């Protein structure tokens, strides 16, 4: 099946950049969430999820649909917690109800992370809403207690290579796991709402020591109280990711271009665009214009 990318009717950058801005006031007034993190980390793994259902074989899944809106897709264990993001976006649908889910889902996660002084992420606009029956079966998004095979055999499917799976997975600076919420707990780092290269400078300086934790999974643990997921860790354990990871804890603009084409890719994956649609837009943040 082709999904084919459809410009919402009569809409252009301005209106996308309106709705950029409701989402950026709304990540700086609603600073509470999370113990004073705030909402940007559970937007980028929303955008992350919506789109990582994607099965390059036959093109079911992916962030053009917006299926994450059906009881199927929130309720996947996978994404528990994820309903926190979705909330959030509520009344910026509202208010802008013609903007299609896929769109916003994703541009919530574009959002996020220029917000939180991260890299640009160019952003295309087109997804179209598909019914009930198009939504991905659970069981599609990965696991976090396998080993550095397991990661680049999953990341296939989305058709990502080792250095776009290394330069994705530094997403991980931002936020914290949860116990509740899937089985681990603690931050990656110190700065967990700004976009840096941290994840990769922790994974090679912490002193890290494997412990369980109280529901009774293995993680990687630091005396600085920080942690890393098994599948993190396979970063430093395989020789291959290890040089990736070298790479971008010492170059930080080189993270940041690398992340933001991945990124672009992940959201864009499975999606037709003609020849004559827009370019990708590039969002100015609320401090470049002065908001
Ligand atoms: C092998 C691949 C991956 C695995 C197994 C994995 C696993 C996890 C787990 C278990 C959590 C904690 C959930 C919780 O308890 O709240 C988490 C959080 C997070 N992940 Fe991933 N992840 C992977 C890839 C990614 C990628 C590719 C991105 C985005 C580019 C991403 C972005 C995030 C963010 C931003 C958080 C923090 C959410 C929050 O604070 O609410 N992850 N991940």
């Amino acid at each position: 099946l082709v999904h084919v990318a459809s410009v919402e009717k009569g809409r252009s950058y301005e209106d996308f950049q309106k709705v950029y801005n409701a989402i950026a006031l709304k990540l700086r007034e609603d600073d509470e969430y999370d113990n004073y993190i705030g909402y940007g980390p559970v937007l980028v793994r929303l955008a992350w999820h919506t789109s990582g259902t994607w099965d390059k074989h036959d093109n079911t899944g992916g962030s053009y649909g917006g299926t994450y809106r059906f009881k199927k897709e929130f309720n996947d264990p996978s994404n528990a917690g994820l309903q926190n993001g979705f909330k959030f976006l509520e009344p910026i649908h509202k208010e802008f109800p013609w903007i299609s889910s896929g769109d916003l889902f994703s541009l919530g996660g574009v959002t996020a992370v220029q917000e939180m002084q991260g890299p640009k992420i160019p952003w295309r606009c087109g997804r179209v809403d598909t019914p009930e029956d198009t939504t991905p079966d659970n069981g599609r998004l990965p696991d976090a207690d396998k080993d550095a095979d397991y990661v680049r055999t999953f990341f296939q499917r989305l058709n990502m290579n080792d250095r776009e799976v290394v330069a994705l997975m530094g997403a991980h600076a931002l936020g914290k796991t949860h116990l509740k919420r899937s089985g681990y707990e603690g931050p990656w780092g110190a700065a967990n709402n700004v976009f840096t290269n941290e994840f990769y400078l922790n994974l090679l300086n912490e002193d890290w020591k494997l412990e369980k934790n109280d529901a009774n999974n293995e993680q990687w643990d630091s005396k600085s109280g920080y942690m890393m997921l098994p599948t993190d860790y396979s970063l430093i354990q395989d020789p291959k990711y290890l040089s990736i990871v070298k790479e971008y804890a010492n170059d930080q603009d080189k993270f940041f271009k690398d992340f933001s084409k991945a990124f672009e890719k992940l959201l864009e994956n499975g999606i037709t665009f003609p020849k004559d649609a827009p370019s990708p837009f590039i969002f100015k943040t609320l401090e470049e214009q002065g908001l």
